[PDB]
């Protein structure tokens, strides 16, 4: 009854045997129109671009080529086989408009086909591990898809798997089908049709290497299996995260964690889908070189990829030492940054999974950048209140030279800071008038920052707010059980002021 | 000294004059090689998609044709000017490698521009309002690129302005230089050049209207040139939010509020670049309609776009209802949902702002959404410790026909949830063993939810967890100054639970 | 029933409590998790006002020992056929805590307090 995900392959593909005996449906790459009659044809002819920095950092001497499979409709190298499934099924005469779709997956299909759905018009219900970032789950919600989280340390077989869960809620719901991404020869064939001809084509045919992450296994399957079909001298890699089984041989597979961090790769089954015999060797990686490769990728080459593309960057600066100059390497990068936009690339929850130290973080900061605030040349003599008129404002900053002060009510609360230049271009437009508040064109927002905080604190907040307000905190008292409290700033910073320290320094 | 962005256009251009004149270099629509050296390249050839769902629901007659913009290499319709602009300015021998590039700009065009920079080696600094969202923030640090924020409510003239504090930045960096999009030739250009030759290629050169929002001015100026000196039959529509000045005439721009949430388009002053004369109409646009289009964009065709494509489609909707059935439509969509997945994408930010009422989100809702936790069958008899041994728990959840329990300890905090069929499988792969503690296999995080709460605000609590947990609170006091708390558990639910309870009401 | 009380708390105590969180009535129970019973604010004041009692007394005075225990599974037919009985009803539930699996444990956790005032709102609610 169940179909489970881990039974063996039941193909009978081996090298040399011509198409025309393949019980599938082949489709050559299709010439786009002028213009797309729906979105869901914008999947396919993906550019290879050219890696130049991060191999070079290494002492890489082949060409590494990057399939860019983010740029796809859904932002994904998962729209292929989203699209590939639902034509299929499709033409199967399985699907009809309106059917329900369950997908147990990790998001990146759930979201083609979510988009597919929308544009179609199913009913779309998502099953994915728990784990998964927040910004897959705000997108599937935009595009109609009903979602069911799922543990993450639960076991595929288990009833409360991402798996099972499908399965079940296809079990129960009526005109309901799973277009199950581990076993439907679909997925591997999308690749093995537009995949491969599209990098043959790109590359001239001549190329000798290929990095791919697995997650279902199509990614590398159909691409592998066209290639040494067509390309035999190309050299296949895997790459597998710690504390997944996916890699061989078994011993590389031993370690204590079952979890981590990066998305969409990895599982702790051996997929029907997947076909390990064409796999030339395997990696095993770490969330921390993927996020940092990820990252140097962003900032080296301008490839808004995510972990999964780290990973397999990673793995290929290590595996393609190899290569000699005129040999030509190819990586696939799975998906965009924009499903990890508060994860890996946030320093925040960097630096809180420790997958940064502060020592990698402020080795290569300037000279300035321990310095104190205390260095500055801050001040501010005077404040003014917030229902002052405007052009009491005015005459009273030319009264005494300065051309901005913090706004301050009786109390002690601060409400804010006003400029002379502003209030003077608002009285020319006539947006105010001399005898209205500053309210009009005060600036009512800043951060409240400490002497003691470092330069480098203020630069990381000054990326937020314009302008920093210095001030300290004394805490009175009348008895030592009567408490009182009150602030007394001290200047105004801002990046203006910060650069020219840094120059005043510099001379 | 300081060239201010409002001052009039210096150009002599009209109807009707061979190229062959122009003062600036063109370049038609580059052939795109089979490999790209550099992602920069990445950046035109966007395709053109039909809409279908949006126009008829407002009973559009002519072809809605969208410029998905969004697929350029970083993700906006602000690469093509940055790309262009660097490009002139290197020609020019105006910028070296190695050089500072200060840009004022809402975050799109800074986005570019720090792309730029990290595949060819510059020093990007980044000036932008304070109101921009922080994913551009995220993915500009990423790219390496110095972000400066400036206030939202300045005037543009005053000294704190975006455009102000860019300019002096430049007086006082050695070896800086400000590509300024406002005053640059090179921003409509772009679009003259490639823009405009690739939409009149794709769509045969036939078309009756074009809808386009404004920032800049060169995204619909440079288009609105070359349509005029090509095709003059299209209709060349603007658009602007509410509280700004771009569009005319005046009487349309006197609104009190001159703040407003949406993001790249409308200023208080009027550009340099721009070109009020090609603009054969103008419309106001608000926050509400923008963002529930760009949603209903997103959930009916797939169009990954942000806030101001919402605008431009939510303004085309109106203004071509004159148009007949043959004719044609084209609307500009600027970039994607990635700046904005926080924002309005965020169904929590939409109430927040009020853009989205109660009343509009429950309206369309099943029929059991309201219905309280209360009407479900929940029940959890038992639960156990979470050093309790893996086959105790196993014999114990057999003992009394369970196949899962709540885990709590001595003390009453809940620890998690385990389930007898995880277990099993934990046991048969022999990641665990029956004199092993539950921790190996316990469900440790869940949601506490309250009888209270409608299966609305569950289904909601399910997309983010698996398993939610129907608690109880008592407090229980000594002499009613001597309090003491505990909770109290009913039952565990899941979306399974909540589905079967669905189907179980509809038969 | 957000809230429940000792037995040997003092009648003022749970006066000024009751009213700190807006309740008139609240079960008793003890530290072992005993229900004794439960007590409403308006006897209590009306037996301070009759000198019956005084804020320092303990509950017992006052304390309506005697209650049905019901569980959410039964009917309102069942709860009608109880509270021809007793006056008031108690939903509780029980739970059972094991240490390892060989040594037990139980308990049971209040949910609210029921009378055929309660019913009849609910019905008349239901009904209009
Ligand atoms: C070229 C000649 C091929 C032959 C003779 C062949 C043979 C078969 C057969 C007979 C099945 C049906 C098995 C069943 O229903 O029990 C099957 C399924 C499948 N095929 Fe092929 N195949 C060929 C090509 C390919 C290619 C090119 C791919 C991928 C690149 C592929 C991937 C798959 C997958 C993933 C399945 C599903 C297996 C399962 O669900 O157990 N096949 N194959
Ligand atoms: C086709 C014949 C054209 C002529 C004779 C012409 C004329 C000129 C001249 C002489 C300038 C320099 C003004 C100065 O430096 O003071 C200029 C600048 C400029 N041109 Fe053109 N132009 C032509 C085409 C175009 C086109 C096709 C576009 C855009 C689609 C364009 C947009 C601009 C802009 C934005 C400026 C900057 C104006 C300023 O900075 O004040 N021009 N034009």
């Amino acid at each position: 009854l169940w179909i489970r995900p881990d039974a063996p392959s039941r193909c009978t593909w081996q090298l040399g045997r011509p198409a025309s005996e393949s019980p599938h449906h082949h489709t050559a790459p299709a010439k786009s129109p002028k213009i797309l009659p729906d979105i869901l044809k914008k999947i396919g002819d993906t550019p290879m671009v050219r890696i130049n920095k991060i191999g070079k950092k290494f002492g890489l001497k082949c060409e590494l080529l990057a399939k860019c499979e983010f740029f796809n409709a859904g932002g994904s190298v998962k729209d292929r086989i989203s699209l590939r499934m639902i034509e299929d099924a499709e033409r199967d005469g399985t699907l009809k408009p309106g059917d329900t779709i369950i997908e147990p997956t990790s998001g990146n299909t759930g979201i083609g086909l979510a988009l597919a759905a929308a544009v179609r018009g199913y009913r779309c219900i998502i099953v994915m591990p728990e784990k998964m970032s927040s910004e897959k789950v705000d997108v599937l919600r935009a595009l109609g898809a009903e979602i069911v989280r799922t543990p993450t340390n639960a076991r595929f077989d288990s009833p409360e798997s991402h798996v099972g869960v499908a399965w079940r809620l296809k079990n129960e719901i009526p005109n309901s089908h799973i277009l199950d991404q581990y076993r439907n020869a679909s997925n591997p064939l999308a690749h093995y049709d537009t995949t491969a001809d599209e990098i043959l084509q790109q590359c001239d045919g001549k190329l000798d290497m290929l990095v791919a992450s697995v997650g279902t296994g199509g990614t590398i399957t159909g691409i592998a299996r066209k290639l040494k079909e067509k390309c035999p001298g190309c050299r296949i890699i895997g790459v597998d995260p710690e504390g997944s089984i996916l890699a061989e041989p078994e011993e590389l597979n031993q370690t204590e964690q079952t979890t981590y961090e990066v998305e969409g790769i990895g599982y702790d089954f051996i997929p029907t889908v997947l076909d390990r015999t064409v796999v030339d060797k395997w990696f095993k990686s770490n969330d921390e070189e993927a996020f940092t490769f990820a990252r140097m990728l962003i900032a080296q080459e301008g490839l808004l990829c995510g972990g999964s593309a780290g990973s397999t960057v990673a793995v290929a600066v290590k595996a393609a030492q190899e290569l000699q100059e005129g040999q030509r390497c190819v990586v696939i990068l799975p998906d965009s940054v924009r499903n990890y936009m508060t994860k890996f690339l946030s320093d925040r929850w960097m630096l809180q999974k420790g997958f940064l130290k502060e020592e990698d973080l402020t080795e290569k900061k300037p000279w300035w950048w321990h310095l104190r605030v205390q260095e500055l040349g801050l001040s501010a003599p005077l404040t003014v209140l917030p229902t002052i008129t405007c052009g009491h404002t005015i005459e009273i900053l030319r009264e005494k030279g300065f051309d901005q002060a913090p706004v301050v009510d009786e109390a002690g609360v601060i409400l804010g800071m006003v400029t002379l230049g502003n209030m003077l271009s608002s009285l020319l437009a006539g947006k105010v008038q001399p005898s209205d508040q500053v309210g009009k064109v005060i600036y009512k927002q800043f951060k409240q920052i400490r002497l003691t905080d470092t330069l480098g604190r203020l630069s990381h907040i000054l990326e937020m707010d314009h302008f920093a307000l210095v001030v300290h905190e004394q805490i009175q008292y009348h008895s030592t059980g009567k408490s009182s409290q009150r602030q007394m700033v001290f200047g105004v910073v801002t990046a203006i002021d910060l650069l020219n320290f840094v120059a005043a320094q510099e001379r």
